[PDB]
């Protein structure tokens, strides 16, 4: 094909120009976004019962929207919280491939229908069925700096002018936001209320025929009769438009024209729907809106584009309100393809400093710098042809490929000036002769790479995602090289060919280091020995490094983790955000750019208790100080930190792919499986619990990942009581729920939006138990009942927070590795500990420890098929189930030096570190296969020597091998290995290769002769 | 998406069953019409009844199954239990006693109620001290539905 | 409902969250002074419309919680709408025996 | 499927009553795995007589 | 205040129109690219194309 193509040349060219064209075309068709999909689909329903509590709201809602969850393929597990602020939330995770988009529907489908067994006050508030996937491209906040705005207030100018703008805006997936939208409170009073022989009923009931709206009719309309000459709509009543409509609500009149207005009883005003979170950016009043990606959008097109959209209203916003960005998932995505683009550029320059350092030109060297700009563009295409997207992992799928795209750019086109010098023809009839060396061996390196890559791409899930992000642009561009030089660098260095004091300078090494193998190898198996002393150190180098998933990053942001005791109050938290706040900013003025702090959110759960800090950083750049970086600063505020009272104040750095499995740990579920209780199950749980920190030497930090229980008010309503007075169970419930609970009337028009009613007691006359009797109950004959006369009220001990793993009660606890052993051993240790549980409880593992089981031991055994597939492969490209068996030898040579980066770092063996370990092994063998090729090319055509070859074939050989590993080594050691910020990855990415690389070259030409001849003496006997 | 389909219509008429149909659980289901197995369950004990086991399948085997992925039916060869409040027409006379009634009363003795909290959400001045009101909780025994106050 | 108090009511809510939705070229809605919504979402040639409807049924229940009762225990149907009739099959009875 | 629906009740027989057995009435699974099992057969037999 | 734009027939006929020179334009280019690769000439499509 290249000889029958060294010709057309022009042609070629064509090819080119298209690769590249639809490569650049491409370049533009394509996604952008820090990460792509890897998470396994899951869809959240959420539902909220105001003013609940557990036990209600998982006997009430939660066990329904279960036992109904079925008829939906495609179902991995189901997991359930009912918490203790009225909250539900059923997370159904689904099968890796499952389009998500139908995943949605059959659930929220098979709710549908669940619908009318659910209390009418969650019909009421709805339940929500969306798409779990907290990959947030960026968080706003609309902050105001003059107290003039409060949370609530703030929150309405958002939802009511630029949430929408923003959500119809090119990219926008999702738009969520950080408040309420201003819902009208009435807040009832019992004795402003009891001076007239009210409750809250007659309150409710009469909110609802006040600020209703009824249909009426048409005028001509529907049949008329006779000629008519008017037809119009009749306007009936119709909903109430502010807080002053509302305050006249005639709710009774006594016997002398009595003006009882809602107003007299209550107290309006417009304020939040929900009132426990609170949003403060800086210590100031904070109302911000999250938005997620698009589904094949551009997080920074669309980056871009909201910051316009925001730019355009920022004249209409009043009192001054900024619109700041303390979360934005682009600059840091940005500089990370302003490098890396960085690297391919630079890589570039490698090979023209290299190359000319070596030959001397201005027009071979040039041909390699056209040529793999080429092949990249192109794959490009070959990545946009799969759906993929320009990606952090997709990105470092090609730099940690540069190394395979380069050396086949040099190798073809110096091997023309090893043969048009070494007693040679001219340019074209020169190509021709070497592309008939290598030719073969090209299109053999090809089906050789296509395995020990392909092989991947094919691991379980979550992980297994990542994974394949990596193989199919490597075996992408890969194999795209091969492809294209087989057929525009011959048909390019064929028409383009004919530093200084160097040339004999390095003439008398190459004969000076041959000489290191012939006329030592007259022992023969002298080094052969010293091989398995390579090999029996890399078999104890692997289980002694560490395993990882993506080396934690310093990202522009990290969290503090504020949590109060048991029944700690959102004001008492706040004191403790305030103390976060002002350490971050006073104490830190010079990292910090601000703390966005919520107080009523959290880990291990929601509630007036806990809160959570988010912090933002100042810009990479004035963050100089290697200590003015992340995992600095939370060593510092972690441990600053512990110098409060009960206030257990957290703070850790996310980690690289946010919304994903997390640590190394293993996540445990405790379910129930017979009638076991609540309690029975807490017992059970302490014991393992308690039961496993016995074993520190296996397991560390085995934790319940959930609330404890704690103490709980019982009023209990007395029937009998009820019924000899006038008191009616239906009047009773209502007013303590409708006091303290709060609840939801009718909808009202605030400002051209239909907004919420919410009517309950002010906060005065409903804080303490001792307040309880506070309230009355008109009776049969209309007379005040207090409380007291039909209620006992009695402290015990409830649950805020009740667990469920696949319909039956579980109790999470997730728990470390341990400082030594293995994820897989503390998994298994976990299941015997389990095992020694009272009769009837079991458990299941989740999240992480659940692909790591499905999936798990699978990487030594894909490869044993490659291996399989490469020594099958290979054998072909020879003629021998002997000569490839010496190619593969060269697989260790790569492994150690790039395993040996436990020493020259401080490292782990993770994903990067992994296909960098692969890339490796793809130079390594490639070399086996040019060089185990010439010795039997130069002896089996020049009919040469056993021995003879093998001298004349690492001759021939040397120097490609020491242009390319000086362009890669050197390629590989910029930032990467050695990096300030947005990094990381970078570190892990080279210093695989890098040493490893050394070890790949520096050992494997000395090395390999020798496994061409320990191979053939051996195989032919005598 | 035929489900799908089946399904968007259906939702039309669901507000047009009567609520006793709804409150049933209307259902939708995409299946073969002949059964890919039954599976069998016995006691051997004699420690249980049918009424026993029909019982235990159902609120301990039948929902995992039932949210298998490929099992697009489940028939229960029984029944789950429930409470029952077998009437007698002559002591609901004798005392002056409709149905109604009973149901009625069975209707606000077995409840769950939600009843707010102590540090209430939106709160005051400053409190310490925030927790759960509970309120009524539903029967759990044949022992107390006995006890209703009738 | 009268238009104003109609659209802005329903057609802002439902509209308000027709938003992610893949290949959307263009929503286009009208209130009406019966009180009816029509809200249409066209999406790009191409675009599978099954899987279309799919999403605009995905949204449109988020909607729903926050719609009227009456508007809720009444319609509210998402479906592969299209423009223009194929065709009238009319229908009349000879000799007067039947009526409009 | 049913390869699931008997890999479920696994996972839901440690936690039973005393004298609980699943027992098998029906099920099509296994002829259909006897059946190709069979056809196969055959196929291998057949190469050794040829 | 007030802005435009055009829907149905018209967004379908405006969006045909927008393409054109961007048509002709790739399809130029890619004949004059077909000369040149199956006829030998960087020069011959050059004229061709005139």
């Amino acid at each position: 094909m290249p000889n029958f193509f060294i010709d057309r040349p022009i042609f070629a060219w064509v090819i080119a120009i298209i690769i590249m064209l639809a490569g650049g075309l491409a370049i533009l068709k394509l996604p952008v976004a820090q990460y792509p999909t890897i998470a396994p689909p899951a869809v959240t329903i959420s539902a909220s019962y105001p003013g609940a509590d557990a036990k209600t709201v998982q006997d009430t809602v939660t066990q329904v929207i279960e036992q109904n969850m079925n008829g939906i393929d495609n179902l991995m597990y189901m997991s359930s919280n009912s918490d203790s602020t009225g909250t539900v939330q059923i997370t159904l995770t689904f099968e890796s491939g499952t389009d998500a988009d139908i995943a949605q529907v059959q659930v929220q489908n098979k709710l549908q229908l669940a619908m009318p067994l659910l209390p009418q006050e969650v019909q009421q508030q709805g339940v929500s069925v969306e798409k779990s996937s907290s990959s947030f491209l960026m968080v706003v906040g609309v902050i105001n700096t003059d107290g003039t705005m409060t949370q609530e207030d703030i929150s309405d100018y958002v939802a009511a002018n630029m949430k929408d703008a923003i959500s119809r805006t090119s990219g926008v997936g999702d738009v969520q936001l950080f408040g309420s939208q201003y819902a009208m409170r009435i807040w009832m009073n019992p004795n402003e209320l009891n001076k007239f022989q009210l409750t809250p009923v007659d309150v409710i009931t009469a909110i609802k025929a006040q600020n209703a709206q009824v249909a009426a009719g048409q005028l001509g309309g529907t049949p008329p009769v006779k000629g008519q000459q008017l037809n119009a709509s009749i306007i009936a009543q119709t909903r109430l438009t502010s807080t002053e409509e509302f305050g006249k609500i005639l709710l009774k009149v006594n016997q002398d024209g009595s003006r009882v207005l809602l107003r007299d009883v209550a107290k309006i005003e417009l304020g939040g729907e929900n009132y426990d979170i609170i949003a403060e950016f800086n210590g100031q009043p904070a109302s911000g809106l999250g938005i997620k990606l698009a589904t094949g959008a551009n997080a920074l097109d669309t980056a871009a584009a909201i910051r316009a959209e925001l730019a355009k209203m920022e004249p209409f916003f009043p009192s001054g309100l900024k619109i700041v960005y303390p979360y934005d998932t682009t600059p840091f995505v940005k500089i990370s393809i302003h490098e890396v683009v960085k690297t391919l550029v630079e890589a570039i320059i490698l090979v023209f400093l290299v190359m000319y350092l070596f030959l001397q030109n201005f027009r071979a060297t040039l041909i390699p710098t056209i040529a793999v700009p080429v092949v990249l563009l192109g794959t490009f295409a070959v990545l946009a042809a799969f759906g993929f997207s320009i990606n952090t992992l997709t990105m470092f799928g090609m730099v940690l490929a540069i190394g395979l795209l380069v050396d086949d750019a040099i190798v073809v086109v110096e091997n023309v000036e090893r043969v048009m010098a070494e007693e040679g023809l001219p340019p074209k009839e020169a190509t021709r002769k070497s592309m008939g060396q290598i030719q073969g061996a090209l299109v053999g390196i090809a089906m050789v790479l296509s395995a020990v890559f392909v092989p991947m791409a094919f691991f379980g899930g979550s992980t297994g995602a990542i994974y394949r992000q990596f193989s199919i642009t490597i075996v992408s561009a890969m194999a795209l090289s091969v492809l294209v030089a087989l057929i525009l660098t011959p048909a390019l260095c064929a028409t383009m060919l004919k530093f200084g004091w160097f040339n004999r300078m390095f003439e008398k090494s190459t004969h000076h280091y041959t000489d290191s193998v012939g006329g030592i190898l007259r022992s023969t198996g002298r080094y052969l020995v010293l091989y398995l002393i390579i090999v029996v150190g890399m078999a104890y180098l692997f289980v002694r490094l560490p395993s990882s998933f993506l080396p934690d990053e310093d990202q522009g942001v990290f969290m503090t983790m504020v949590q109060l005791p048991a029944g700690a109050t959102q004001e008492r938290t706040q004191k403790v955000l305030n103390e976060v706040t002002h350490y971050y900013l006073t104490k830190e003025k010079n990292n910090v750019e601000s703390v966005f702090a919520v107080n009523g959110f959290g880990f291990a759960g929601r509630g007036q208790n806990t809160g959570i800090a988010f912090v933002s950083l100042k810009d990479w750049a004035d963050r100089p100080g290697e200590e003015n970086k992340v995992e600095a600063i939370t060593m510092r505020a972690t441990r600053a930190f512990s110098q409060i009272k009960d206030a257990m104040v957290f703070a850790f750095n996310l980690p690289a792919i946010v919304e994903l499995g997390t640590a190394t740990g293993f996540d445990f579920e405790l379910i129930d499986q017979a009638g076991l209780g609540h309690e029975k199950l807490t017992q059970a749980r302490n014991q393992l619990l308690a039961e496993a920190a016995k074993h520190p030497d296996m397991l560390t930090s085995v934790r319940p990942n959930g609330l404890e229980d704690t103490p709980q008010f019982k009023i209990d309503i007395d029937q009998e009581k009820a019924q000899a007075l006038g008191v009616s169970i239906n009047d009773i419930n209502t007013t303590l729920g409708a006091a303290w609970g709060g609840s939801y009337v009718n909808d009202f028009i605030d400002r051209g939006r239909v907004k919420k009613v919410y009517v309950m007691s002010e906060a005065k006359y409903r804080m303490l138990p001792d307040d309880i009797g506070d309230w009355y109950v008109r009776a049969a004959d209309g007379q005040m009942v207090p409380f007291s006369a039909f209620s006992s009220s009695r402290w015990e001990y409830g649950s805020p927070r009740l667990e469920r793993y696949n319909g039956l009660p579980s109790m999470e606890i997730l728990g470390q590795a341990a400082p030594g052993k293995s994820t897989g051993e503390a998994m298994e240790l976990m299941e015997q500990l389990a095992s020694k549980l009272p009769t009837g409880v079991g458990y299941d593992w989740t999240g992480m420890s659940y692909q790591e089981r499905l999936s798990g031991n699978q990487a030594p055994s894909l490869y044993a098929i490659s291996l399989i597939v490469v020594f099958l492969c290979l054998a072909a490209l020879y003629e021998s189930w002997s000569i490839p068996f010496s190619v593969m030898l060269v697989v260790p040579l790569g492994v150690i030096g790039a395993l040996l980066a436990a020493t020259f770092r401080g490292l782990t063996n993770d994903v990067y570190f992994q296909v960098g370990l692969l890339t490796t092994i793809g130079l390594s063998a490639k070399n086996a296969i040019l060089i185990v090729e010439f010795a039997k090319d130069l002896m089996d055509k020049e009919g040469k020597g056993l021995i003879e070859a093998t001298l004349d074939a690492v001759r021939m050989r040397l120097r490609p091998i020491l242009m390319t590993s000086l362009a890669f080594i050197l390629g590989v050691m910029p930032l990467v290995i050695s990096t300030g910020a947005g990094s990381g990855a970078q570190n892990a990415v080279g210093t695989g290769v890098m040493g490893g690389m050394v070890t790949a070259t520096v050992l494997a030409i000395f090395f390999v002769p020798v496994f061409f001849v320990v191979v053939r003496r051996r195989f032919s006997r005598k």
